[PDB]
């Protein structure tokens, strides 16, 4: 036999960039405030898996590739 | 036999970029405030899985690829 | 036989860069404050796995590739 | 007799000011050029006077009180 | 007799100021050039006077009180 | 008799100031050049006077009280 199995992954290519951010900002006054008292997630897989709990109270400004990846690739189970 | 299995993944390519963000901002006054007291998610898979709990109280500004990916690819179960 | 198995991974290439960040900012006054009292996640896989708990109360500014990757690739189980 | 002679002068009062000029100018490219080959004035008073010759090839931006004053006040001649 | 003669002068009062000039100028490129070959004034008073010759090839930016004053006040001539 | 003669002068009062000039200037490139070959003024008063010759090839930026004053106050001539 000639069984062929080929999974894949997270191949990334950005290129160029020069994002320069935020420049030339005369006088501002950022006075943010964050205060949380909840958001308790959970997850209870039994047979299969790759649950992904996630909590945040951030400001969430993303420039390039701010992912929170979590991979689980090409699993198997026979129990012969 | 010649069984052929080929999964895929998260292949990304951005290219160029030069996003420059936010520039030339005369005097502002950001005074944001965040205060949460709830949003508790959950999830209880039993046989299959890859539940994905997610909570946020952010501001959520995205420039490029602000994903929150979670993969579970090509699972199997025989129990022979 | 000629069985061929080929998984993949996280191949990345950024290129160029020169992100320059944030420059030329006349007098500002950042006075942020963070105070949390909750967000306790969990996860209980039994047979399969690669759960990924994650908690944050940050500000979450990302310039390039701020991921939180977690991989689990090409697992197997026979129990012969 | 009670002859009373009262001339006047250049009394000035500006007040306040805070002219701030020209601010917050992202990248420009001033490439001015001046080249003159003439403008020769003259003046030949004989009996009375206070002629005022003036020549310029400037750019002439004025913010406040850019005068070129020249005074000659309360003259007399008797030749008794 | 009670002859009363009262001339005046150049009384000035600015007040306040805080002119701040020109601030927050990202990258420019001033490449001015001045080259003159003329502008020869003159003046020939005979009996009276206070002629005022003046020549310039400047750029002439004035912020406050850039005068070029020249005074000649309360002259007399009797030749008794 | 009670003859009263009262001339005046150049009384000045600025007040406050804090002119701050020109600040926060990212990379520039001043390459000015001045080259003159003329502007020869003159003046020939005979009986009265206070002529004022003046020549310049400057750039002429003035912040506060850049005058070029020249006074001649309360002259007399009797020749008794």
């Amino acid at each position: 036999q000639r069984v062929t199995i080929s999974c894949s992954g997270s191949t990334s290519n950005i290129g160029g960039n020069t994002v320069n951010w935020f420049q030339h900002l005369p006088g501002t006054a950022p006075k943010l405030l964050i205060y949380s008292n909840n958001q308790r997630p959970s997850g209870v897989p039994d047979r299969f898996s790759a649950s992904k709990s996630g909590t945040s109270a951030s400001l969430a400004i993303s420039g390039l590739q701010s992912e929170d990846e979590a991979h689980y690739y090409c699993a198997a189970w026979d129990d012969s």
